């Protein structure tokens, strides 16, 4: 059993898993595809074994019948005694940011502005907003909604991927994955900066990692947080550290996912992969890390401390919280119950 089938989404994760293998002793092997989805139809198929996704993608995964595994866990300030593996998560936070500059600009008159988006059916990039925006205009007409937008995994030619730059020769324009420009978290801010984008649908930590000289990208390098806004839901808008009190949503953490016949010893193998490469890894600063891939949140996010237990053995169900879970399937209604493939 002892050898697991990482999928890599696009060829930038796969060359990191490519050096993660290597570091392995072939313990961890790699697969890779275009895309999440076509990543968790791998698994499906038993040709992959795991991959770290985020909470909408786990809902994907989830409708069939692949399992959370471990959890991405960032640094905090509560539960400080216990150990990163067993401190429990605490969920990031789900924000709209906007330039300070762009004035007068609220979640009340986000109608016909331009969007960036991490991906579509990804948690705080397009989840939490479009299912926001659903409701309150009562429409499913949430393609029409901002003029112009990149949207990762949306129609290229369509007005939701307008935004999109693709890679360096322009090729595979709003794919989603780290070859398009202006996808997932970093991509979506940067997209934002640049002044593509009126409004980014991010999380908290972004902003902070790619500001006042957290980044050293070139496109970061000069970025100040003062310069950024958060959106309301109440129609105010707050500096970036009043995240606590100005949010969209509180998302789960990123999470591992597998079979549940696999489960078990993609969660054995992981525990003992960070021991060596994750943040106080035993081989990390020396020969490879597992949570560091150059701001660019390659196969985990790079503010990962570590992968903890879940404990209470969730189901998807359990572990996105019956809010969220609620909260896709409304929006889902627009685009009752069975796996997509
Ligand atoms: C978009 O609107 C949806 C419909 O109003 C809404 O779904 C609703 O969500 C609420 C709260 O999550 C559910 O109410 C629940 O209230 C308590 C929670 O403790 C439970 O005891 C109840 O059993 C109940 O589930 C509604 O049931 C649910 N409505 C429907 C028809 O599914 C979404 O939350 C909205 N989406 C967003 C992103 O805000
Ligand atoms: C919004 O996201 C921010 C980035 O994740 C986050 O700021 C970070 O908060 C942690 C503590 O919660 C800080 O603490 C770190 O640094 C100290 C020493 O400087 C260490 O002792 C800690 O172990 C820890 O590593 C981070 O420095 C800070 N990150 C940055 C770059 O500013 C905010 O907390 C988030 N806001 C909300 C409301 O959740
Ligand atoms: O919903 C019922 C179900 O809830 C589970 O807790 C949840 C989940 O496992 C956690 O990952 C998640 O973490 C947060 C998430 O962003 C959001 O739900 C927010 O409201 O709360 C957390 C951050 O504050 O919490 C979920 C519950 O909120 C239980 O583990 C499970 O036993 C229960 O059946
Ligand atoms: C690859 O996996 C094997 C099997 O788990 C590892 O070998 C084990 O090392 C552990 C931890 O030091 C010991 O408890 C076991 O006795 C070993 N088992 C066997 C059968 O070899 C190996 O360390 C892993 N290598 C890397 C670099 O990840
Ligand atoms: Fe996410
Ligand atoms: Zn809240
Ligand atoms: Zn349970």
């Amino acid at each position: 059993y002892t050898r697991v089938v990482w999928c890599a989404v696009g060829p930038e994760e796969q060359k990191k898993c490519q050096q993660w293998s290597q570091q392995s002793g072939q313990n961890v092997t790699c697969a890779t595809a275009s895309t999440t989805d076509d990543c968790i139809v791998l698994v499906l198929k038993g040709e992959a074994d795991a991959l770290n996704l985020d909470g909408g993608y786990i809902y994907t995964a989830g409708k069939c019948g692949l399992v959370p595994v471990l959890a991405e866990n960032r640094k905090s300030s509560k539960h400080s005694s216990l150990d990163c593996v067993l401190r429990p998560t605490e969920g990031y936070l789900a924000v709209a940011v906007v330039k300070k500059a762009n004035e007068g600009l609220t979640w009340n008159s986000l109608k016909d502005k331009k969007s960036c988006h991490t991906a579509v059916d990804r948690t705080a990039g397009w989840n939490i907003p479009m299912g926001l925006i659903v409701n309150q205009t009562g429409s499913c007409a949430f393609d029409e909604f901002f003029s112009q937008s990149c949207a990762p995994g949306a129609d290229p030619k369509s007005r939701l991927c307008a935004l999109c730059a693709g890679d360096d020769q322009g090729l595979d324009k709003c794919v989603p994955n780290s070859k398009e420009k202006y996808y997932g978290y970093t991509g979506a801010f940067r997209c934002l900066a640049e002044d593509v984008g009126d409004v980014a649908f991010v999380k908290n930590d972004t902003v902070w990692e790619n500001t006042n000289g957290e980044s050293t990208a070139d496109w970061a390098k000069n970025l100040k947080r003062e310069d950024f806004r958060l959106l309301c839901l109440d129609g105010t808008r707050k500096p970036v550290t009043e995240a606590q009190s100005c949010h969209l949503a509180v998302a789960p953490n990123h999470a591992v996912v597998s079979r549940s016949d696999r489960a078990a010893h993609v969660e054995q193998v992981l525990l003992h992969q960070q021991a060596l490469f994750g943040k106080n890894g035993k081989n990390c600063p020396d020969k490879f890390c597992l949570f560091k891939s150059e701001t660019k949140n390659l196969l985990f996010n790079d503010n990962t401390e570590c992968l903890a237990k879940l404990g209470g053995r969730p189901t998807y169900e359990e572990y996105l919280g019956t809010e969220y879970v609620t909260a896709i399937a409304n929006l889902k209604k627009c685009s009752l119950e069975a796996c997509a493939f």
